[PDB]
């Protein structure tokens, strides 16, 4: 609907501002700078990676079998990377689909529900589990900094399967939740889920570098990291998340799960997945 100066003063319906070129709708474009009327009363990842692919990535999530099924949606995906505008917004457009693919590979792995035979192959059922399945603890390491909360647990939640008290304090206070004294809210908010895993996509700790300067190129070894073998690429990536137990002693199939998803959502997104794709050469970080 058109409005303003070109349309007899023309107010907009439904309270809608008048843009400055004389056009009427209800986001900055039309009710900021220049907006005619109406503008106070009476463009981030999602452009990289549109509902439509978001969907086919994460194909099998829904399914019945899946206990995490209608949980994980685009729009708690889209709201969690609102809060990290440099996700999927760093470098040029090409890097921006490669952070995402890889974001989205990872976290898929961590939440995989797939089998060698699985429709569709085992990588469209990323992103099927948003708890850790049978803990083997609650995983509560006492510190004065990140007391344990009476009665709360701190198992894997979420996308990148955030544990341990003194990682859920952390990633709440970066993001604004308390999530030492409510750590379920990971396991049933599912922006501040997605927010968790891009707490820790976008975060360095000790020796590692952040994940996302990693894929975006803005990190580059340290001599003690060129001795290990540790080069940049998605192996560095694995490293950085489990290292400790999947790094460094050759072909390892949780490896190359997280590879596998990696490849597919390259595939999907037109690009190419980069070199030094594993971690089989690399001394783990920790």
């Amino acid at each position: 609907e058109q409005c303003g100066a070109q349309a007899g003063g023309a107010r907009c319906p439904n309270c809608l501002c008048c843009s400055r070129w004389g056009w009427c709708g209800t986001t900055s474009d039309f009710c900021g700078d220049g907006c005619q009327s109406q503008c106070s009363g009476c463009d981030g990842v999602g452009s990289i990676v549109p509902r439509d692919l978001f969907e086919r990535l994460l194909l099998h999530r829904n399914d019945g079998a899946c206990p995490a099924r209608g949980f994980y949606t685009y729009e708690a995906f889209l709201a969690a990377a609102a809060a990290f505008p440099a996700f999927g917004g760093t470098g040029n457009t090409e890097t921006r689909k490669r952070e995402v693919a890889a974001f989205l590979g990872q976290t898929s792995h961590e939440t995989t529900g797939g089998w060698p035979t699985a429709p569709d192959g085992p990588f469209s059922w990323g992103y099927c589990f948003k708890q850790e399945q049978n803990p083997p603890s609650d995983y509560c390491q006492p510190s004065p900094e990140w007391p344990c909360a009476p009665g709360r647990k701190y198992y894997g939640r979420g996308p990148i399967q955030l544990s341990f008290n003194f990682n859920y304090g952390p990633a709440g206070r970066a993001i604004g939740v308390d999530l030492l004294s409510n750590p379920d809210l990971v396991a049933t908010d599912a922006t501040v889920s997605f927010k968790t895993a891009l707490w820790f996509w976008m975060t360095p700790q000790g020796n590692k570098p952040s994940s996302h300067d990693v894929i975006t190129g803005r990190w580059a070894p340290s001599p003690a990291d060129a001795a290990a073998g540790r080069a940049p690429g998605y192996g560095v990536i694995t490293n950085i998340v489990n290292g400790g137990l999947e790094c460094g002693h050759g072909p390892d199939d949780r490896v190359a799960n997280r590879i596998g998803f990696y490849q597919r959502y390259c595939g999907a997104f037109g690009i190419g997945t980069g070199g030094n794709l594993d971690c089989y050469n690399q001394r783990p970080f920790n």
